[PDB]
């Protein structure tokens, strides 16, 4: 968790979050995804072809991840397997089409990280210019 | 709380926090303060000459704020008043020397916010240059 | 021409030039061009399919532009036409292959301008951090 | 002199000059100076208590430097000495009041260089954001 910052540094940290979040939402909206869905698909790529238990996905990223995964399952992007010896546990793995989607997203996401860094630096420079010029 | 970011945006948000936190710690260390002590003194200035209940200070910023305030009381920077009708409640107000300390800190803190913004923008530009040049 | 700057602003202006120049040289070297050759080809595109007199090219950008254009002519990127009534005058126009080369250069050059702006802003922020921290 | 840049890099170099020049003009106007007068006073400080020939001042920075120096002489900031053996040569040295003026200008000029660097980096980041977002 975030320990005490001055109010001004704390508002700047939130502005950093808000700017980054908005740029990701705009790029992920084009693929009908959220960043949490991208983060699930990336996590499943790190163990592909093996699956991961729904609870372990939530722990590495909980009840909102089942609806999230339902959307990914309906799109054929992930495959669910109920553990035959423990029917409450659902393991989820990436499919070929989830791998393809992540390969198609590599360039848009890298550009999205470049736009984040650019806008963050401009926002910070606007505040720096303001502080230098009130002094 | 901070909703899902990509891992990369999440690490950048933590780098923003770490950089800002370190610059404040270095300037506040010179006055033998923490940022949470500065934040308490600023909060008490907004109601000066009135005091604020220890619980309301914690709520606006809890058991760690009493040791924090003890240090400020020992330095003569704040004045405690136990409520005569409710002895468990301790109201804390700024003193003249706490007001003076905040006036002496206005310039160092503004420079500290300028150094934060500068370093944040450079750190972000280093990552942007790296991403543009791997592509 | 550049009127009086402080020595420090003058050295910074030269650092701006040196950084921009080096990034262009590296991208144009890959197509076996110089920036002055790119600038000639762009100038000839603005009047294509008409040609421009060698002297007017030099004026809009003089004896070093004939060797420069010789290289472009040998590569089939420009076409020379000696004026039949005035044999000293050589009009130069872009060819289809010079147009194609400029279309292939649009993306690399835009990225080159993005890397220039990025590096310029980082170099300036390094000097700003240095000045704020000597004070 | 500045060798071939792309048109876009050349306009950016001029924007760098224009921004830096305007910030200096605004700070130097407050002391009723130009940057060329500041540059003369700094040059005379490097040889103080010795003077420098008017022609050597012009060479290190020519007929416009005599009016420039006249203003500095009228303000008691420099002292002229006509060479007794060569009456055409006028050596100019800093006075105590020219040294004092340069000591009073150290902080405003350093802040002026910080505002230049800040504004340059913001201007460049605005253009970088624009280029990344047209792509």
């Amino acid at each position: 968790r975030f320990d005490s910052l001055t109010q001004e540094a704390y508002l700047q940290l939130w502005r950093t979050y808000d700017r980054m979040k908005a740029i990701e939402e705009e790029i992920f909206s084009q693929f009908e995804l959220s960043a949490q869905q991208y983060n699930t698909l990336r996590l499943l790529r790190s163990v592909h072809p093996e699956g991961m238990a729904t609870l372990q996905i939530a722990d590495r990223l909980a009840p909102d991840i089942t609806r999230l995964i339902d959307r990914l399952d309906d799109r054929g992007l992930v495959l669910r397997t109920r553990k035959p010896e423990n029917r409450r546990v659902v393991e989820v793995a990436l499919t070929d089409a989830g791998l393809k989607l992540l390969k198609d997203l590599e360039e848009p996401v890298r550009q999205c990280h470049e736009r984040q860094l650019g806008h963050l630096a401009a926002d910070e420079l606007h505040e720096l210019i303001r502080l230098m010029e009130l002094a």
